[PDB]
DNA sequence: TTTTTTTTTTTTT
């Protein structure tokens, strides 16, 4: 007979310094809950504990046993007798966090050993679910087991601990010679000059109208990023399918249109220029790539969690777009929706700390108005990208909406939101046969 | 005694088949492993049949007692008789795929019971590993377990991979389709794209709203399999009589109008269409229609069994539809009901090995949202049912809702779930006068 | 034979401590009565307790002892040796007023039970009473039981009372000598011109736009709390980790421009006024801030309340933001929990009289309106929000929305609600290359 | 466990 292991002097060593001294009751609060006593009468006591301290009454040997007997239940944990005793056998509360570390970690084991045995029943007995159902119970058991017991500080922290890790942090940047661009850079001087590069956990927001290159200049960034670093990066682009992007991410960096690739023409002049710049691409390995249009967080969480643990972290994550992503649960309201996917979105970078660079869509209401500049006040789904977003900037191309302009080629990325940055206006020379965002070169005005 | 499980007619059946075709050894040996096996015999039989493939001798009944004898493990795995009866137990090497993917079931489970075990006994023993260390093994465990089946084909991959995949398709795709058909034919080419055919045991549910032709397009499904297999089809119509389906097959197969052949104003050419049509039913004679409504589970699994029984096996099964079956010991809870119902049908799917797809209805709420393209939470009683499922399809109208629509005549076919093959969005033709579904010869629209 | 409710032990707890501590016989006095006893001997204890103390005689054994021995009452409470052990069975006079009330407690339910038994009594035998009559004395029966049991307020307070409270609280302000911030001071002398302080126990919401320093402004107000105050301050960053947070206060306070901060481009003078800064927060170390996401209002609570408890109160509680908190009971309404979290930090903020300053996100709706200066109705379900609020104050900056706007710099913060003071507008200079806030140093504008 | 009426507040376009 395997009894499952146990600590009940602990359990009443525990209860007994709580009738000495209800203020380290939150110290025990803090680490242990009710259910985590191995006897249920100890489980029950400490549960009139708990009841008696939220009403403010202090906590001793006899008006535990009042409020028990007032409930029936003083009987029922061993009388008045059996408290005198819990309180005789503790004699002093001062190492009472030790105890209530040793009753944690049985909680934690016996439930480890429910969950094993549960396992185990689960496996002998299958009962009409399939490899899928049986590896999903199981990765939801384990799931649970860790996020349970990745609960531990969770709470306030004193300023002397912060900033300490501020200044450990401080101190880390100032002895790397980065030169400046500290986060993953972008592989635009003019655009590191505001942004610095794309630093991690940090939910960055490409908010374009249809048909002005967002895509494109994602992708652009996307591709610069990986012939800068070779962290591993993270491509989820539901709307256009990889295999005409890839023809893209071959445009920009042989600096032509592609035309004759998605055709079937052969020009290998330049187009062997292509076949060869591609094994530039095969030796990195740091870029990964799944369309799979209809993604909930959840897989896309999943995902990410598994090329982190493979490659060690991931450089950077690429969504297009935000309007694509399911959430069954709040699939009846579209902003509650797209208020939790970038919630996720924003959670996972900072577990993560990876930059997210998402694509979003606008408004109609902005070409209405007088000013056809893009604003924080025009995105469709108004209020949770706003506050969720970290960095927000906006594609803006004056010669599509007037075609008589001279900011031809001239791609203004206006910076709207950025939290721990200036907002402004960055000007590039977008080869819009090329398909290619490049840096302005040509006299930069003056953004008043 | 909480015997591990295992399928021993399953490995022998493998066995078998690799002793009769050695050229699906390669489609065994990507399925399961020599450790996979839950006897040591078995083990040692698969290992020399890895031997002699490696070595290029054959692998045969004679070979394979030989090769068994010269290493001594001929006793060890039963003898020559042993695997004479091995050979001999096995009918047909060509399901040899659906065994090996038991056998790595099994073998996943039974490694999933030996973790669980190993977590226990870290739980009853620590031996010096703090809560720290047992969470980190416990973690490692269930990595290695993620790792054991970790996505694969799924898996996105690094830029190599699908890099050379993805230039190769478009360098083969620049004038030249080259389809691979990849599926077994169910009338609809761009359907078994996707579905890869129709899969025995899977539970497929195909949902739409009434009058979105559900039954209609099920019906065709029925009549293309029909005509593409000599296997016997069994269909359940209690929604509708017998004989409305029947005029419903036939204006769908002859391509007449449903409203003259109910009215019977039909001219010779109409005549002579429904003469040729009914020549063909009359050469096929395997179609087996029961419209008694409210039957039990238990009344129709008795009827499949006697059909197979009779016929060799059924290929197909049609079912309209699920919320009309009747459990007496259910009916005070439709939910419970409907979970029974569904668990009965994917148990008589897998016994049986043939495909089933059983109609479903909606809810209201579905209506109410902007977006009216089904999802798995429209179901009623969804709970159940999306774990049941294994292939879950919704039928879209736009038109329905619009009547300025675009995409009259078009009807969005919506892969929710799948568990072998991608989700998304097939879209075919729909003739309302003939009442018949067919392939989709517009433009092909890149789905977001 | 139901024995009537009864506490002996609780008794004998409450006459040993009045023996050992006579300074806790008011609490006694307060909560209990010599009646309230259910054993005579105990009530007649008590009536000589109470005469010793009118007396000024000390309430110890041997003064009751010879008081009961006059009396003749020593032989009819038990004798010397009983009282003698009364003595002895209370080891801590402490918890004497929750033994009071268990006393008080168990007297209420006899007295229950009494007048119970005579209403039965008047039952039984109605004696000539009419139905009216009875009722009658039924009636005053529970009238005296109502007021007996519940003369502790529990209902409308006087007119006197409240006057006497609050002419206390005028002649305590008038004996201040401060003559300026009563609650804790903003560090801005217009603004504490008209709010004279962030009073204890008020609400107070700070709504604007993301990226308009809202956030930053807070942190502002928390750092001119924490150096005019030695009370702790609380903060939760759940839109920022406590790095940046940390990183901005350390900008605003040494006026460093946050860019070299966070670039590490730091010269010799910005790296002394940090180290100066660390110094003096450190001198400080009031400041303590949690960054835990989907944080609960119990949680929030209970970290409240055992920092308080540590430190003798909060001076400070800040929340950023209210949107981001999650209640699981209310998940399905955001309007109403966004109710009941503000219901319950309004509720915490009258029970610790702690000012709790939360931040709220602003609709788009402003934007659309010729002014985009904010009112009450612009916040994001700000039905409960006005209501529960005890200051509200909006910030607007002109600048962000109009290029050539003369308010460069200058940042408006409109107080909309005031429950003890009036509304209008006090324009501040912002810094954003230090990102601080700072009294406006320009000419004043007369508010129309 | 399921959907169904019905009111109410919020946000979005
Ligand atoms: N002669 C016809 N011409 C055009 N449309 C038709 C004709 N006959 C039937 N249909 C359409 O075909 C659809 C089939 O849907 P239906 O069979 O009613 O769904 P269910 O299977 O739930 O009964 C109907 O919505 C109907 O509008
Ligand atoms: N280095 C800098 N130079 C100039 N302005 C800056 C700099 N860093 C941040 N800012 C400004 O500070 C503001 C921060 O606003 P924030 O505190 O995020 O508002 P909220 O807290 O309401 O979201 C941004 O709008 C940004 O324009
Ligand atoms: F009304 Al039907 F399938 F014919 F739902
Ligand atoms: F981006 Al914020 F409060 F810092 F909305
Ligand atoms: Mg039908
Ligand atoms: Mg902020």
């Amino acid at each position: 007979l395997k009894v499952p292991p146990h600590s009940i002097e602990a359990e009443q060593s525990v209860l007994g310094g709580l009738m000495l001294d209800n203020e380290r009751w939150d110290d025990v609060a803090e680490r242990v809950v009710a259910d985590d006593f191995y006897t249920r009468p100890h489980r029950h006591i400490f549960t009139e504990m708990a009841r008696l301290q939220e009403s403010g009454s202090p906590i001793d040997l006899i008006t535990l046993a009042e409020s028990l007997e007032r409930q029936g239940q003083l009987d029922s944990v061993g009388g008045f007798a059996y408290l005198a005793e819990l309180s005789k056998n503790t004699p002093s509360a001062a190492n009472i966090s030790a105890y209530a570390d040793i009753v944690r970690e049985r909680a934690v084991v016996r439930e480890m050993i429910s969950v094993a045995n549960e396992i185990a029943e689960a496996g002998f007995d299958p009962q009409g679910r399939t490899s899928e159902d049986l590896l999903d119970l199981a990765e939801s058991r384990v799931f649970k087991i860790a996020e349970s017991r990745a609960n531990k500080d969770e709470g306030p922290k004193n300023i002397a601990d912060v900033l300490d890790a501020t200044v450990a942090r401080i101190e880390q940047l100032f002895q790397q010679p980065h030169d400046g661009v500290t986060g993953v850079n972008t592989g635009y001087d003019d655009l590191n000059k505001k942004t610095a590069g794309l630093q991690p956990s940090d939910l960055i927001i490409v908010a374009a109208r249809p048909s002005m290159g967002k895509t494109t200049f994602a992708m652009n960034l996307v591709e610069n990023a990986a012939m800068l670093q070779d962290k591993p990066v993270l491509i989820f682009s539901l709307e256009m399918p990889s295999e005409q992007i890839m023809m893209r991410s071959l445009a920009s960096l042989s600096r032509v249109d592609q035309t004759k690739i998605r055709t079937g023409q052969l020009d290998d002049e330049d187009w062997a220029r292509i076949s060869g710049t591609m094994g530039i691409l095969l030796e990195k390995r740091n870029i990964y790539i799944d369309d799979s249009s209809g993604l909930t967080p959840t897989e896309v969480r999943s995902r990410a969690r598994r090329i982190a643990r493979e490659h060690g972290g991931i450089g950077l994550i690429m969504i297009d777009y935000l309007q694509l992503m399911r959430v069954p649960a709040l699939s009846d309201n579209r902003t509650l929706e797209i208020a939790e996917i970038s919630r996720s979105l924003k959670a996972l970078a900072k577990e993560l700390n990876v930059p997210v660079v998402a694509l979003s869509q606008l408004n109609r209401s902005l070409e209405q108005r007088a000013d056809k500049r893009p604003v924080n006040s025009d995105l469709r789904e108004s209020g949770s990208i706003e506050q969720d977003a970290d960095l927000i900037m906006f594609i803006y191309r004056d010669e599509v909406y007037h075609e008589n302009s001279d900011l031809k080629g001239i791609a203004e990325i206006i910076i709207g939101k950025q939290r721990n940055g200036p907002i402004g206006t960055v000007r590039l020379t977008f080869n819009g046969q090329w398909s290619r965002f490049d840096n302005y070169a040509g006299p930069q005005y003056d953004d008043e």
